């Protein structure tokens, strides 16, 4: 499923992402935008290390979910990576929450540092009623 901007903003809000571990809703929107373009079935293989990024938040199989084919990987979210490709983002959100519980926080995603950090991210939620 490819979410519309405001549809996603309202969904993330009801799933309790606004201010989760000090991360504003607009930051989560900026992250999803740059990671997958609001696409829940997005996948990206990293040939250099044999891992794959899954879902709307593009979480890596080496640490967050299990896909079986990634060498020396852990499954911190305790999920099959298939769970992160559903139209319903409940599991993807629960796993994104686990990621930011680590010291790095939102900084764990390099894309956030590149396109979201220290920028005016208001535009991602403006007019959505959240
Ligand atoms: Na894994």
């Amino acid at each position: 499923k490819v979410f519309e901007r405001c549809e996603l903003a309202r969904t993330l809000k009801r799933l309790g992402m606004d201010g989760y571990r000090g991360i504003s809703l607009a930051n989560w929107m900026c992250l999803a935008k740059w990671e997958s373009g609001y696409n829940t079935r997005a996948t990206n293989y990293n040939a250099g290390d044999r891992s794959t990024d899954y879902g709307i938040f593009q979480v890596n199989s080496r640490y967050w979910c299990n896909d079986g084919k990634t060498p020396g990987a852990v499954n911190a979210c305790h999920l099959s990576c298939s769970a992160l490709l559903q139209d319903n983002i409940a599991d993807a959100v629960a796993c994104a929450k686990r990621v930011v519980r680590d010291p790095q926080g939102i900084r764990a995603w390099v894309a956030w540092r590149n396109r979201c950090q220290n920028r005016d991210v208001r535009q991602y939620v403006q007019g959505c009623g959240v």
